[PDB]
Order: structure tokens, then sequence, then C-alpha cells
């Protein structure tokens, strides 16, 4: 048992950890910036975590182990002068104009400037940001006037995806971050998954705005503007309204969307029940067809890009069912006019997504029919929050309202889509019923839930055993393939999400303070809202969705055939 003194207080512990981790395990205030995902900016360490060790001098707390006899001072003048200097030198390369900034309310660097009363040696007042801004992508943007060069996005890309699509670059003898060869991210192997945004402590990385599309549509008197939110939005957007973590705010969202002027309040969970209808039907067809196996899910656009960029040989094995977003959009321009009288050309369909990659998917040229886009605009969870705040809507106290049912009702199978393994579980609930011509009461598939990187299970379907796998994160897709794990057995159905934890941890989600991430399992607590909804919903199978059944009976017919096969499917070449 080593004995250490921090700020004159004695500690006796048996732990082998850093000074930073021990301090925040014992409520001792140590600042940090570049340390995230268990790694600091190995090159160009920010040194904001500086503490003093007697007999040693100034050290970085985030990567220095505690030792016996250590005497630490976290708040001496020499320490605070050094930290203040590092922040001051960051201010020298930082456009400190918080008023119109999209991180004004939850910025890690503003918090540090205030804490240490840091002050630039010369204010950075760039006069034309076009040199600093890259908005070429359909999903991501870069504003380098805010970039601290802390490396958190580069480390997060490598850790979360193993593509290293975010790189340090040498541009005119100066270090920047960007895509390979400073190209548009879309034109590289980048998945557009936005995990680099999530890792960013400032507004140097953002989603590509679709707020112009939405604003103009709401202002056009002939446009009838539909809005529909992803599963995960209702389990996360309250974090940006001081409501805490894990709060179900579904009903408040419906009310806020009406107060914003949208003409119909639907739900992408209805599209999730559609995807299950088509995809579970396809799985049964492949089973009766003895292949081809495996079938991969096709609903994650980051996974689709990963397949396109790294495993093109797998593209024909992707399910032909459109993603819940695109399958909903297709039906919004065809079935919805048939029950409303709207001119299809005047319908404007907006989705709210926890995801930046969904903007690329919606803008794919072939994602349209008769000149009408499936989906006209995609705003992130963060974008909707700003929308509500700009309209001065008191979100935290809104009364609950319901969705418009026609394309708004959803089963519990659709509700869990946002968590890793949720698509797999939802698909199995319908597929087993379909294949066995039965109504089975045992529907919970806990074996595919959870935060394990690769999850596998053996399922019995119509007196035969099948192998399924759930791949939780793009880096785990690489591991699954490169290790030969896809060859330990014959796999028949495989779910892939590019974001660890599923869509609840998507690239369009609210940022979380690094000190909140050490105390809150954000993947688990956001997902728990969705699993709770499934528990309490009166329908827990996608093919039991009353409004969906009515849509197929009156308009699309039976899944996988005819009209459904005609327009609700999409294949990648
Ligand atoms: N389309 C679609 Fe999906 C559905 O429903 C979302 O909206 Fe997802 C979420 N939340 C996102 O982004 S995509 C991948 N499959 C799981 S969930
Ligand atoms: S990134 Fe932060 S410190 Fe910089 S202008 Fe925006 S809110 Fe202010
Ligand atoms: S873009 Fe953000 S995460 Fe990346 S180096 Fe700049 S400040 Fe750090
Ligand atoms: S969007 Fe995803 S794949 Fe692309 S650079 Fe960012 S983290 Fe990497
Ligand atoms: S897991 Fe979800 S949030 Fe992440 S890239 Fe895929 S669809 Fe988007
Ligand atoms: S947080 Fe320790 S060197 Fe950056």
């Amino acid at each position: 048992m080593k004995t250490i003194i921090i700020n004159g207080v004695q500690f006796n512990t048996d732990e082998d950890t850093t000074i930073l981790k021990f301090a925040r395990d014992n409520n001792i205030d140590i600042s940090a910036l570049c340390f995230l995902n268990n790694c600091n900016n190995d090159i160009n360490k920010c040194e904001i975590c500086t503490v003093e060790v007697e007999g040693t001098g100034l050290v970085t707390a985030c990567d220095t182990l505690i030792e016996d006899g250590m005497i630490i001072n976290t708040n001496s003048d020499a320490v605070n002068e050094k930290i203040k200097s590092r922040i001051s030198q960051l201010l020298d390369i930082h456009e400190f104009k918080c008023g119109p900034c999209n991180r004004r309310e939850n910025c890690e660097f503003l918090k540090l400037v205030i804490k240490y009363k840091a002050r630039a040696s010369k204010p950075f007042l760039p006069k034309d940001k076009t040199e600093y801004v890259d908005e070429r992508s359909k999903s991501l943007t870069v504003d380098r006037t805010k970039c601290l060069l802390c490396g958190r996005c580069v480390n997060a890309c490598g850790k979360n995806t193993e593509t290293y699509a975010m790189k340090f670059l040498n541009k005119n003898g100066k270090t920047i971050i960007g895509a390979e060869d400073e190209k548009c991210f879309d034109d590289t192997n980048c998945l557009l998954c936005g995990q680099c945004i999530i890792a960013c402590p400032v507004a140097a990385l953002s989603e590509k705005s679709h707020m112009d599309r939405v604003k103009n549509a709401l202002n056009a008197p002939e446009k009838h503007v539909i809005v529909a939110m992803a599963p995960s939005v209702r389990a996360s957007i309250g974090e940006l309204f001081n409501m805490g973590f894990g709060v179900d705010v579904t009903g408040k969202i419906y009310t806020a969307l009406r107060q914003l002027g949208f003409d119909k309040i639907f739900d992408i969970n209805f599209g999730a029940d559609m995807t299950i209808m088509e995809e579970a039907t396809e799985l049964v067809q492949r089973i009766e067809n003895n292949g081809p196996f495996p079938m991969f899910t096709s609903c994650c656009p980051g996974w689709v890009r990963q397949a396109e960029n790294y495993y093109p040989e797998l593209l024909n094995n992707l399910s032909s069912a459109k993603s819940p977003q695109q399958i909903f959009g297709t039906a919004s321009k065809t079935y919805y006019p048939s029950i409303s009288g709207l001119d299809p050309k005047n319908v404007f369909t907006v989705t709210v997504m926890p995801c930046t990659s969904k903007k690329f998917e919606a803008d794919r040229p072939q994602m349209e029919k008769d000149g009408l886009r499936d989906i006209d605009a995609v705003i992130t969870t963060r974008e909707l929050a700003k929308m509500i705040k700009d309209a001065k809507i008191p979100f935290a106290k809104l009364e609950d309202s319901e969705a418009d049912p026609a394309m708004g009702e959803y089963s519990g199978a659709g509700a869990i889509f946002g968590a890793t393994g949720g698509v797999m579980e939802a698909a199995l609930r319908s597929a087993k019923d379909f294949a066995e011509n039965a109504e089975l009461e045992d529907i919970e598939y806990k074996q595919v839930r959870g935060l394990n990187g690769i999850k596998e299970a053996e399922v019995e379907i119509n007196n035969n055993k099948y192998n399924v796998a759930v791949i939780n994160g793009a880096s785990n897709l690489f591991k699954f393939m490169k290790s030969g794990m896809i060859n330990e057995k014959q796999y028949h159905f495989i779910e892939v999400m590019a974001c660890h934890g599923g869509c609840v941890n998507g690239g369009g989600q609210p940022h979380v303070n690094p000190k909140d991430l050490e105390k809150v399992d954000i993947k688990k607590v956001r997902a728990s809202v969705l699993y709770n909804q499934d528990e309490h919903l009166s329908k827990r199978k996608s093919h039991e969705n009353t409004a969906l059944v009515k849509m197929y009976q009156n308009y699309f017919g039976k899944p996988g055939e005819g009209r459904a096969h005609e327009i609700l499917h999409f294949k990648y070449k």
C-alpha cells in the first residue's frame, strides 16, 4: 500500500493508476483537454493537466502513474501559470467569438478559459474564414478557426473505425487536421459516421447543416412539411435541455415539433417496422432458398460506405430493404398522398437523426422516384435542439402529445432499432413468426443485446439452427473479417452498426462532457429508454403495427413482392 499526499491530504491506496484518474476517483480537481478515449495527444501534448510532484517538477497528470512517497500539488502558482500559458497560446490560434458559435452552451475550451482567466497574447481575428472552412461534404464540415489541434478526432477515428480517415496534414508548412490529401471527406474511405465530431471539445467539426432546407420548406405556403424522428432522438435530446441522462422525452418532442410549424408529426420507428416487414421476409426467402448467406443489414449508411470502400464483394449480400429513413420517405411520397389528397410534389419530408451519415444517404442521387426525393432534409439531434431553442420553446415543461398515427404508430421491435442488436432482435421476432406460420410469445433475444464488440447467437427457426452475429462498431467489422471470425461457422444474418453502442451513440448526438462520460455509461443509459419503451408497448412485433398493416393491405400489398418490391428496396452496385 503506497502512501501519497495530494494538496496536503494523505491517501493510502493499492491502485496502479494515473494522477488524473486517482484525483477524479477522490474528487480532486485536475483539468484536462487532449486526453480522451484513454489516450492523450502523444505529439503536442496540451499540458493542461499539469500538476507538480515534489522532487520531480511539473508533470502531465493524465499519463503519470502514482508512486509511493509521491507528494502532489495540483493548484500551486507555478502549476496554474503554466496551464494559463498553454490556454493563452491556444487563444492565439482561436477565433474567440462565442455569441454565434454552435458550441456556445457546452464548450470545453470556454470552460477552461474562464476557469484560468486566460487571455490571448494577440486575439485571433481572421478576416475571411473561407480559407479555414471546409463545407464540401454532405455530412461533415470543418471550421479550423476553432481547431485546438488536440488530436482527439484523429484518435477517435482510429479507435472507433480503424480507417484513420481523419489525419494530421502538412498544409503550407503548418499542421491541420482533415481527410486524406485534404480532399472532401466524401471522396475518401471515410464513413461519414461523425465520431470525430463527438470527440471534439469545440466547434471545429460540425454536421453539414440542413436547417436552410427545413426553414425554406416551412416558409413555402404550398409545401406540406412532414417531420419524423429516429429512435434515438427521444432518448437523448433532453440532455441539451438540462434534463439529465436517460430521460424519455418522446411526448415533449411531438409537442415541440407542432409548435415549430410542421404539418404532420410522424415517426421513423414506423419506417423501422417497414424495414423489418421487408427484411424479415427476405431472410425467410433466403432460408427457403438455402442462401445466399450471410445476409447483412443495410440500414446503417456508415456500414454501407464501409462495405463500398473496403468489402465491395459483400454488397450483393446486403438486404435489399431500404433503411427506415429511406423506406419511410418512399412511402411519404406515394402512400401518404393516397390517404390525404396531397400532391406528391408538395410533400416535403424531414427526418431528425442521431447521425451525420444519414445526410449522405438522403442525398444519394438514386434515392428518389418520379423526380421526388425519398427524403428532402435530414437534421441532427443537435440541429433540432437549436431549432427549439431559437423558437424560445420551453422544452423541459411541454405537455405530452402524440404522433399522427397514419405513419407514426410503432411496435416495440421498431423502438429498439437505436441500440446495437436492436435490428437483429426486431427482425428475428417477425422472421420466426413468418417462417413457422405461428404467433410466438417468446420474443426477447437478450443474447444479441449489450455493448460487446461482437455478439453471436444460435437461433432455432422452423426446426433448423441458424447463426446470427451482431457487429457493434466499424472497428469491430474489421476485426470480424480480418480475424477469420466470419469463417468459424456459416453465418446467415448479420447486423452491422458503424457506431459503438448503435445509433444512440451516433455522430449527430449531443456532446457529453468527458467528466460525465467517466461517470455515466451513455451508450447503456440512452439505450435503456428504447428497451423500456419496448417493454411497455402494446405491440412488440413489427408486423403487428396496426397502421402499418393498414398501409400494406390498402396500398403496398404483401412484403417483398410487387409494389413493395418495386419501390421499397435498394441495391448497391
Ligand atoms: N434509418 C434508420 Fe435507423 C431506424 O429507425 C435510425 O434512424 Fe438509426 C437510429 N436511431 C439512425 O441514424 S439507422 C441504423 N439501424 C438502427 S436505427
Ligand atoms: S469553440 Fe468554444 S471558445 Fe471557441 S468560439 Fe466556440 S464556444 Fe467560444
Ligand atoms: S477538430 Fe476538434 S478534436 Fe480535432 S484536433 Fe481540432 S479541436 Fe481537436
Ligand atoms: S466521419 Fe467517421 S470515418 Fe470519417 S473521419 Fe470522422 S470518425 Fe473517421
Ligand atoms: S450506427 Fe446509426 S448513427 Fe452510427 S453511422 Fe450507423 S446509422 Fe448512423
Ligand atoms: S490532458 Fe494531459 S497532456 Fe493533454
